[PDB]
């Protein structure tokens, strides 16, 4: 994977959610998916799972443009999701 790439990741839900901690807060429309995963649910579909892992950005939610999402709105969305999660995420930078 490349850095600021933008690439769709289909996950079958499992423990009824998504299984992705994702924190961070409102936005003024400055950050594209405007969310961050500063830590992981390993109790779902993430640690057995896998696929997701840490450093990563949930942009697109099903159809759920993030661009200005609040925590709350992102988090209940990213669990309140169908059969198929086919959301798109970005490279997080994370320099530091």
């Amino acid at each position: 994977p490349k850095p600021g790439d933008i690439f769709e990741v289909e996950l079958a839900k499992n423990d009824n959610s998504l299984g992705i901690s994702v924190t961070g807060g409102v936005n003024t429309s400055v950050r594209h998916g405007g969310i961050y995963v500063k830590a992981v649910i390993p109790q779902g579909a993430a640690e057995s799972d896998g696929r997701i892992h840490k450093g990563d950005r949930v942009l697109a939610v099903n159809g759920v443009s993030l661009e200005g999402a609040t925590h709350k709105q992102a988090v209940e969305t990213l669990r309140n999701t169908g059969q198929v999660v086919h959301l798109l995420l970005e490279k997080g930078q994370s320099p530091t």
